[PDB]
């Protein structure tokens, strides 16, 4: 019935580098990938992020990778957008990763929003549909 992918309906890849998507509190997970040197892709982060601090820990928890290869540079970042250091995560390796790889992120910087069973229930998600989302 399930497979292992990066589209809506799919299985995430699970992430070895890290506490589960899978839960048995109804919790859901916005997973988004990120990196300094895609400036896009950092707007969007800031937005996200904020978004999330409008819901309790309990209904969703935001899971931010940079692929940025130095650490430094992930905490720099981190400390000048203000983000909550809770949810943002690096991944050292960068396109290197298996990670990278694994959520084709050569096609671009993309989220998903992971339900309670690990499954793909959005892609590229905003932070207005979100919201929309999380309150249905
Ligand atoms: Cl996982």
């Amino acid at each position: 019935k399930l497979t292992e992918g990066v589209n809506p309906g799919d299985l995430a890849p699970r992430i070895e580098f890290k506490a589960s998507f899978h839960n048995q509190l109804g919790r859901y997970t916005l997973l988004n990938f990120w990196a300094a040197y895609d400036a896009e892709s950092r707007a969007r982060n800031v937005q996200l992020a904020n978004e999330v601090n409008k819901f309790g820990p309990d209904k969703i928890a935001m899971c931010s990778i940079s692929m940025d290869e130095k650490e430094s540079i992930f905490t720099e970042t981190v400390k000048i957008d203000k983000l909550d250091l809770s949810t943002q995560f690096h991944e050292g390796l960068g396109k290197e990763s298996e990670l990278y790889k694994k959520y084709d992120l050569r096609k671009g910087f993309k989220n998903f929003l992971i339900n309670d069973e690990g499954v793909i229930i959005a892609a590229n998600v905003t932070p207005e549909k979100l919201t929309e989302i999380l309150k249905a």
